[PDB]
């Protein structure tokens, strides 16, 4: 895969935000994650939705670098969002919260699974600590 320098424009939720890409702004959607919904009234605010939030919003606001990762499939979803795996200051925002217990690995498409098994692995270890959605 390749990283490529984007820049922050404004958090969205644990897994959405929108930044500038190759000029254009453009809303991304973080590869096989899923953090709970705090918009679409069918979902309602989900537990941990609003903690999924704040961490992504504190990673990325105060990262010195922003990186957006395409994977080897489609580069965009249904709504025009971009699939990335996202790094701010090197570490990857996707894996950073399921570690933490703030997101479930989902939404697996091949051939957009490049780091799926980092991402279990890390999923396992939120799990046997009973972490946030774990607990
Ligand atoms: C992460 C991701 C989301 N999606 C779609 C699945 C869901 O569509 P539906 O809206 O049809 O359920 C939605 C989940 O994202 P949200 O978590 O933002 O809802 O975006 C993809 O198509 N590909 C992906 O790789
Ligand atoms: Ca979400």
């Amino acid at each position: 895969l390749h990283k490529e320098p984007a820049t922050l424009i404004k958090a969205i939720d644990g897994d959405t935000c929108k930044l500038m890409y190759k000029g254009q702004p453009m809303t991304f959607r973080l590869l096989l994650v899923d953090t709970p919904e705090t918009k679409h009234p069918k979902k309602g605010v989900e537990k941990y939705g609003p903690e999924a939030s704040a961490f992504t919003k504190k990673m990325v606001e105060n990262a010195k670098k922003i990186e957006v990762e395409f994977d080897k499939g489609q580069r965009t979803d249904k709504y025009g969002r971009g699939l990335a795996y996202i790094y701010a200051d090197g570490k990857m925002v996707n894996e950073a919260l399921v570690r933490q217990g703030l997101a479930k690995v989902a939404y697996v498409y091949k051939p957009n699974n490049t780091h799926e098994q980092h991402l279990r692995k890390s999923e396992a270890q939120a799990k046997k600590e009973k972490l946030n959605i774990w607990s």
